[PDB]
């Protein structure tokens, strides 16, 4: 298969630490970034979005669950649950908001904004965990219209998503990413 050249953009566009974290996360599940480059980009973007989400809070407002070893990412959730008495989610979340004591599941969708929620709410029947979806076009959708974060932080988020979209369109690989889900 040799190289991919889209992974080159993925490496030149994202934080080196984010790239390494996404690479190790994909390799954990028997997937190759060198071939699944659209994946690679999707997991890198999800990682970055979760990171700006955690940064847009206060100081201890968010416990980051995504970007960890599966065993440790579960250990921290078990600790959170035995701490706050919150029922453990059936599926591993993304963040945990201490301020409002809820597991936030960050969704970075590619198709319609409604479809990602229609899938995520159906996946985790645990109605306690919160669900928040961002869009590449610049839209969003949260659970019970409770968007948790501010508005300028979320706006900076969607700005970053549209910047990544424009960068992908510059090198003419945008439809290849939109048609890979
Ligand atoms: C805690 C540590 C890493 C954190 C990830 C992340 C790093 C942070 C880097 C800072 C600088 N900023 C802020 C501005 C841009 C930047 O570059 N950001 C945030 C944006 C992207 C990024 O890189 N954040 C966010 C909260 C505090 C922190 O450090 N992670 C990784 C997963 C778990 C976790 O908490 N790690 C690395 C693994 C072991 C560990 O404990
Ligand atoms: O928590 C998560 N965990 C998934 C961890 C992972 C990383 C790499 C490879 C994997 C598993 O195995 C491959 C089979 C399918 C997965 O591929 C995609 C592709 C695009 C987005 C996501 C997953 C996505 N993952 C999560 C989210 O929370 C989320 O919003 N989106
Ligand atoms: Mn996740
Ligand atoms: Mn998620």
């Amino acid at each position: 298969p040799r190289g991919s050249h889209m992974e080159d953009f993925v490496r030149q566009c994202f934080n080196p630490m984010i790239v390494e974290l996404a690479e190790k996360a994909m390799k954990e599940y028997g997937e190759d970034p060198k071939i699944e480059t659209n994946k690679f980009a999707a997991i890198c973007t999800h990682l970055e979005v979760c990171f700006m989400y955690s940064d847009g809070g206060s100081k201890h407002r968010f416990e980051i669950i995504e970007g960890r070893d599966r065993i440790m990412a579960w250990t921290v959730v078990n600790s959170i649950c035995n701490t706050t008495g919150v029922e453990k989610p059936k599926f591993l979340p993304d963040l945990y908001d201490y301020k409002e004591n809820r597991f936030i599941e960050i969704g970075v969708t590619r198709r319609e904004v409604h479809i990602y929620y229609l899938e995520k709410a159906n996946k985790i029947k645990s109605e306690k965990t919160h669900i928040h979806i961002f869009s590449f076009t610049g839209e969003e959708m949260a659970t019970k219209a409770d968007y948790t974060l501010d508005e300028e932080s979320r706006a900076r988020i969607k700005t970053r998503l549209f910047t990544i979209r424009q960068e992908m369109a510059s090198r003419s690989l945008w439809d290849s990413f939109r048609q890979s889900e």
